[PDB]
């Protein structure tokens, strides 16, 4: 008999198991408990702080719900006004010194005439083929094109997303984009290019709500917190060693066992075949592909430069820099970074030059948090990564050579991006099958390795969804139709049911 | 204080209800109760007897279950194997003199050279078009014109529907026909004509299951049994008159009242909106569009023709019959009909003609079911539709002149088919919001109006689902994406969930 | 026995005819003679001179050749370099107070972006249609928006055309335009769009000759002087007053008649059938469609305008004057208007009002030179058309309110355009092949009614292959093939050929 | 100063000098001579007799004639009704045993169904292509895939045209096809399928008319007659050998020398050119790629077998045989052969073996004419085709093992077909106009290299054309057009024109 036995254990306490957690707390029904190697909840939606007072994210975590149970979840753990802050979703492509308004195709008014004859001239081959169109298409790279036409892809698309994924857009799928027909919409291109108009897809309308402390990270910490912490172990005491996959024990590393009736993986699946011993598993799961992420963080003395402005996430398909994507997180939160009152000393400045004094100033402060993807594919040499994002911070011109920098931070997340490759789904198909005979619902950025349901909504749903069909019988259907939850807003499933409402009668 | 108050009532114990019946029973949380104005558990899912003992369900009644949920429920009523006879789809459209195997278009080889060319030519054009086509169909008549071609249209699809919904082609909509790109498959169709080769869409994996006794009707007494009798309200006694949905009271025939926090309405939506007394509501549903069915049954002496053989189901879109379906009902069970030694006299031959004996004799006996639509744009002469069919069966070599009659069935049934009309979403979209917001959730055949998801699986999941909506937060998935439900095999809900394992 | 016989008789001396008289005189073989009712050769090819002395063509007459022949014999008729002065081919649209380049398409840069919009999505749209297109177009109307859109077609082709030919682009064909495929080169001009580029169709390599005295005229006087006066009857004395085809006769104005064996008919097709007193020609002949066109001249004091410049022909689609093309006839040649010492009063202002100083004031002058349709679906105001299209000159910029008309000219072609109807081709295949069994070629802008070989050069070279056709057995290119000719440099028939110099 | 001299000198007496003779003889205004190095005119459209007596043309020659002028020279040549016999334009396409009706596609009926199937599944695929083809076919192999589908055309086109031209499909142009658009009519095609039709497309209204004695080569013998001999040299005394371009002199076998003003020259135009010594054009013809033809003769005893019947020629696509094509020529002339009366011993039998007696026996007789291709990718041994071809006889069922054989016949032409390769134009656009400037009118199946008008009738007009461009400015359409003149009826050039008409 092991230490201790639940009905349902789930292991991992990232949005996707604190989801399963949720679901199960309020369903209040089969026994269960929650388990994390971490102390702190979050995954990698959690946060990072410098000694010099700037938080930073796993990269930029921007929400966007597609479900109420979410809304229900955040705004519980989170419920006064003044806990977050909202903005529009303002964002930017990079390319040849412009700042071009996504989408990037209804404003390449920006670029030199002569490239726009090139990118129009690409998509009206574009509108002639797709107008003729029976086929869907097979890559990534070739919905780009059908989408885009050459001239177009090739400038943003492409490079970007070979930056991001770390590999070339022909080996990748495309399913995951959506059932969209890939066509241009040659008329709104063009009417920009003649209007010589620019327009980004953001409005009063088209916001997010960002925490207003403690980053994105703060949400699951307060989420967390509305779980009976009995049921909780979250630290070293909650690191998942073993997985007994045939007598259904997990043991951890201070050596307790757990037995579990259901069983909620959300850690990276290729680790979960390691726990199991399983080589069938092992074998599989090693042909996944995924990238690794570094992100770096700056902090900048200095009021928030004109050029910056409300900019909040910004692309890089040009190869002056090595990031694909940098946030201006200072503008998410004035607690994102120390109060302008706060004394720090400058570090160097954005040219690499040492300051003309060492001594302590005020601010205030801005704060750019920078991503760069590394794969087989695509080497990062980590003790040259900084300094050269700090040099592309220069040559894309979101710093000035004297900029001063009073705060740095980088850190190497081995599973960044689960990769939407051709193979996926062939292996994904033969791994969650063999789990799932096995009792094991796993789930999650990692746990299940689906990017098109790899956000901080979805991941959460997934597990709420686990739960809910281990103990209701509900179809799992982020995890098998993304394009079905994407299209809708789910707004079925609520923190409080009729189940929990006539009860309390 | 109403005279009962409960969680969750349900109104209505045909498949629909019994659903949210059945899902409510399992789920043993929020109290509730089930009323049916009818003694017999069933609705259009019931079955008739004639006097000389010939049972005819409401018109052809053949399952294919999407959902294990449905599978499970079924089990759990008819448990043994010899509840059940396992028969193969096997469906012809009369055509000319004609069996042709169904699907129609896969078997035009069995029609005269001149016309199979017509119809090929037909095919090319709607194959050359739908290469470049760029846009949907937006009525039933575009929609098969583009699978088909015209000729091939004209022979079956075009008037075979208007024989069954009573109204032309051009004035429904065809999103209820599944996401399916409407073109045709000319290689497949052209592959067939040449080869000289006929083929069904039937074999030892394309089969179906009908209950050993008491027609489809059994099923759902028997799935009505599994429920706790103390909630159940079948009869006089449970026939609701007035809904009042402010004060969520209904009011049953014998001046009974049943509070609840949600209702689960199952009647159809036009009773509904009259029982609630909301003129609005009676406004919109009245723009809601349906045919009435006439069902005849017709019990004949004789061993079953070699004709007729293994046919089960068969189409009928030509003029020389009223019936646009006819049903072998006595392939499906040979306790569909008496007994061989049972005697009973002949009533009428299939000519009209009086028979030469009027003493009783034996069997054996076979029996064909018939189905006649009818709706405002389809007058049909109740009096002489009988004996109209029964000469249909003798233009259709069905019976013979000769063939001895010894029993025979008619019942109209006012709602018959919801019409998937153009209208029919505009309007829906205006009543069920209506609906949900005074908590009720009305759905079913004609609780929700949608055909493509009628049939008794479906009907059987809505109320399911509305359950599970009520208590879960599910999705109600067969209501809003009948493409979605109808395109899957349905495998997670079950009688028996973690819930309940985990509760013991 | 008749007073004359030749073996070839022509009637008319415009171009078509003097294409014959030219043929018949090189080859020198059968006996000819050719006839007119006007004293001076060149038909609707001839120019005026009003009393003031300025030179007005019938309407814009540009040359461009498609045959080495037609340039032989203008070279031989004018051979002097000073006898001629070459331009480029400088054309522009009117267009919301822009002149706008032609092709017009290529030029919409200079429109308001608003409008470039339109343009640019109605011409995504043909383009979206071309790529599917697998049918030619059956009008006019349809072959433009093809080509150009919705959006480019209301602004320019659609209005201008209907202004030009009197009756609808829905009524006309389209043959007649060619053999390209209607499709726009979206490319091409999305490209001038979003580079604001302009472009004309002009350069030193796209020219034209212009006769430097008497005019289009002067060409078709010196080309006729080249034949033997003997075999010439031009004037009162050489009016064909009757056409007896059964006879091969023909009567004149005086009573000559002119026996003949072959007859080539320049005269419009329809007065050749009431000459020939043939009830079912008439008939046939009245069922072709045909616009006159109002010739207005406005000879104005002053330099050149430099908002006028080198502007050489000019399209008004807009409904602000009636006139739907004006020719800057002074730019043509220094000798079409009077030198600028010539003293000449003001006959008024541009503005219409009449100054009372008689005062005759010396230039220099320039000339403009307008058309403007009639037809019976678009009636003309003959006696108030100058003073309108003196106010549209001013309307469009190209006169200020103070400019001093100097003289005025005013003349109707009643037959101007043969109009390619939809009905043209079935009418005029009863008609030219009946003529020619009765040995009569019938040539010519109205001997044959083909606008698309209706030019000078076409003309000309109607009339010389139609003698070829008689003497030589030559294919009739030009009259059948519209499209061959017009797409060739056609060198090999000359005005000495192989047969000539072997003779010396 | 030459030995003789005159304004047009026509090198050879084939159809193409023949026609230009014909021409210059009816203008009569120019000197002219022509010569050929052969007594008998003709070129290839001439006929060999064997010693046994059976006449064979130079391979299958069918007359369909595009022009009213060959016509005439042909009906003045030969102008009683019995000096021709008319058949209908049989032909037949031999394909796994059986003998497909031409065209090939309408008749796979014949088939078996699996074939069918492939067939028409592919015709479907090109079908659905052509929808939206936006680019014309690039190579002969693009153009047949594209109007057949990949399985008809891998039955007959692609093998049979490698068997003809000894090139790949995917090595030819494709222009010389014509303008008709590259698309099947696929429903031509699966209508004869479906109705199991097969239908030749001859009929009394499709017929050709042979010469009746003297084979093809009869026919131009007797327009020859018609010249007046003086003007022509014909033998060793008429064989050119060397053409000096600069000084316009043609030298001959015997030393003669000609003085001319123009040449047409319908030799090979890479034998000119080595004539001509001129290096640069010598390098240019060696680029232009041609066949070379073998002509097997056969006669066998017998009256015509039943199985070949009326045929007249026969496609041969597979490999079971060495020629492409075939003949019945004992069809096209009851004088292609001795009469029944005349006696012949066997040669031989079907099978290679011996005759039973070697005495002379009595026929009647028939007799079948093949051909076989050569070229540097296709090579041909001289020593076994006669016996290769006569087992090719018994492999297609045309003979028996035990047919007796009565006559052989063989020969070589060098020249055979000049190939539409790829590249044929780029060459013949450098090398014509170079003679062209030169005075030098090249014309005829090798004179221009064009097979597309390579047949009697085209070369012939060749030749008429290229004197009517000389002393009358004509157009040469045929030449620079194949397209224009084989898409109508030239009927304007006759025999007799107005000229000489007038002249009288």
């Amino acid at each position: 008999h092991p230490d201790i036995s639940v009905d349902v254990l789930v292991i991992g306490a990232g949005p996707t198991g604190l989801g399963a957690a949720k679901r199960l707390n309020q369903i209040d029904g089969p026994s269960w408990m929650i388990v994390d190697s971490n102390e702190t909840p979050g995954g990698l939606a959690s946060t990072d702080v410098t000694p010099e007072g700037f938080l930073y994210d796993v990269g930029g975590h921007v929400i966007f719900s597609h479900y109420k149970y979410f809304d229900d979840c955040l705004d519980e753990a989170l419920p006064k006004e003044d806990d977050w802050y909202t903005h529009q979703r303002i964002s930017y492509v990079r390319c040849q010194g412009q700042w071009v308004p996504y989408p990037f195709q209804n404003n390449i008014s920006m670029l030199p005439k002569e490239e726009q004859v090139k990118c129009i001239d690409g998509m009206i081959d574009a509108a002639l083929e797709a107008r003729v169109a029976n086929t869907k298409p097979k890559t990534f790279d070739e919905w780009i094109v059908r989408m885009m036409g050459t001239g177009i892809a090739d400038l943003f698309m492409r490079p970007y997303n070979f930056k991001v994924w770390a590999v070339p857009t022909t080996k990748m799928q495309c399913a995951w984009l959506g059932e969209r027909v890939a066509a241009p919409n040659l008329k709104a291109v063009t009417t920009n290019v003649i209007l010589g108009k620019t327009a980004g897809n953001w409005g009063p309308n088209a916001t997010f709500r960002f925490p207003a402390r403690g980053g994105t990270g703060g949400i699951w910490i307060a989420v967390a917190n509305t779980l009976p912490k009995e049921k909780t172990r979250f630290g070293e005491k909650g690191k998942v060693t073993k997985v007994n996959a045939n007598n259904k024990t997990v043991t951890l590393q201070d050596g307790t066992t757990i037995g579990y009736k259901k069983l909620v993986s959300t850690m990276a699946v290729d680790f979960l075949a390691e726990a199991m011993n399983d080589q069938e598993l092992v074998g599989l799961t090693k042909q996944l592909f995924y990238s690794s992420t570094h992100v770096i963080g700056v902090g900048v003395r200095g009021s928030r430069p004109e050029r910056i402005g409300d900019k909040c996430w910004l692309y890089f398909p040009e190869d002056n820099c090595p990031f694909y994507r940098a946030t201006i997180f200072s503008n998410y939160s004035p607690y994102n970074q120390p109060e302008a009152s706060a004394a720090l000393p400058t570090m160097q400045l954005a040219d690499g030059s040492r300051p003309q004094s060492t001594e302590a100033k005020e601010g205030p402060y801005w704060s750019i948090m920078l991503e760069v993807s590394e794969s087989s594919m695509k080497p990062v040499n980590q003790e040259t990564i900084l300094a050269d994002c700090i040099q592309g911070l220069v040559n894309t011109e979101m710093l000035k050579p004297t900029d001063e920098i009073v705060s740095t931070y980088h850190r190497r997340f081995d599973h960044g991006y689960p990769t939407p490759t051709l193979e996926r789904e062939g292996t994904l198909t033969q791994i969650l099958p063999k789990l799932q005979d096995k009792d094991i619902w796993s789930r999650g950025r990692f746990g299940s390795w689906r990017y098109e349901v790899g956000n901080q909504d979805h991941s959460f749903m997934l597990g709420v969804e686990a739960v809910d069909n281990i103990v209701n019988g509900a179809v799992e259907l982020t995890l098998n139709y993304p394009d079905f939850v994407n299209g809708r807003q789910n707004t079925e499933r609520r923190l409080v049911d009729g189940a929990q409402v006539f009860a309390k009668s």
